[PDB]
């Protein structure tokens, strides 16, 4: 399948060069793989859903994204028009106030919840989870992120935007899951993208085209919007039979485009996300 004046990020992730604006993907388009939204929220509403989101959970008195962060990553994962996935279903959880602010302590519930919840789900092709989020170093927030990976979830996370080595942040600093930094459209690692030798891939993050809630959409940009490339490249991956939730991280970084981005501190992986359709 193929899908012309694609924003750039999903041109880019089945792209090997940059500067094109089509996005080429095989039609499964992560049908029955699910991926959850650990984040603000999810306006399931958005026709661009078109009834493959629902809210499963939340810890805040309504379970609505009332800050639109939480509907732009999902957006970027699996809605019909900006997303990678579109033929996933999608699962919010609501560890987010709306603001943006969530104490450690909830988003730890939230995601210990996935590693039950997804045995609720029908996901024959393999279970996701992107959180678009984090804080300082540590061992707890990213011990909830080793348990969730090891529970058979592909955990894809933000390395951060302090233009900082990552090994300070959690969850991105946990080893066991998939760290995520960011790129522009011209290839340069992002300006405010963490780096250091915790990341394992990087995605398009800089004038990221995504849903808002209302039913629009934005333009914005952060590791943020790097990852939900991540999670939605490793639903339909699964779906096609290449890689498994345990996997996934591997693969991508097996089968990425390696050396093509610039300020590639030294020490930081110049891999880049890559479906490997086209070519
Ligand atoms: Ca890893």
């Amino acid at each position: 399948a193929a899908q012309t004046n694609a924003p750039w990020g999903l041109a880019r992730i089945s792209s090997t060069s940059p500067g094109t604006s089509t996005y080429y993907y095989d039609e499964s388009a992560g049908q029955g793989s699910c991926v959850y939204v650990i984040d603000t929220g999810i306006e399931a509403s958005h026709p661009e859903f078109e009834g493959r989101a629902q809210m499963v959970k939340t810890y805040y008195y309504s379970s609505r994204d009332g800050n639109g962060h939480g509907t732009h990553c999902a957006g970027t994962v699996g809605s019909r028009t900006y997303g990678v996935a579109k033929k996933t279903q999608l699962f919010g959880v609501k560890v987010l106030d709306d603001n943006g602010s969530g104490q450690y302590s909830t988003i730890i519930a939230g995601m210990d919840f996935v590693a039950s919840d997804k045995n609720n789900r029908n996901c024959p092709k393999g279970v996701v989870a992107s959180l678009s989020l984090g804080g300082g170093y540590s061992s707890s927030v990213n011990s909830a992120a080793a348990r969730l990976q090891s529970s058979g979830v592909m955990v894809a996370v933000a390395a951060g935007n302090n233009n900082a080595d990552a090994r300070n942040y959690s969850p991105a600093s946990e080893p066991s899951v998939c760290t995520v930094g960011a790129s522009d459209r011209y290839d340069r690692r992002s300006s405010f993208s963490n780096y250091g030798s915790v990341l394992d891939i990087f995605g398009p993050g800089t004038d990221i085209l995504s849903t808002w809630i209302g039913g629009s959409t934005r333009s914005i940009s952060g590791t943020s919007m790097a990852t939900p490339h991540v999670a939605g490249l490793a639903a339909y991956l699964m779906t096609l039979g290449k890689t498994t939730a345990a996997s996934a991280c591997r693969y991508i970084a097996d089968t990425a485009n390696k050396g093509d981005l610039s300020n590639i501190p030294f020490g930081t992986v110049n891999l880049l996300a890559y479906n490997n359709y086209q070519a």
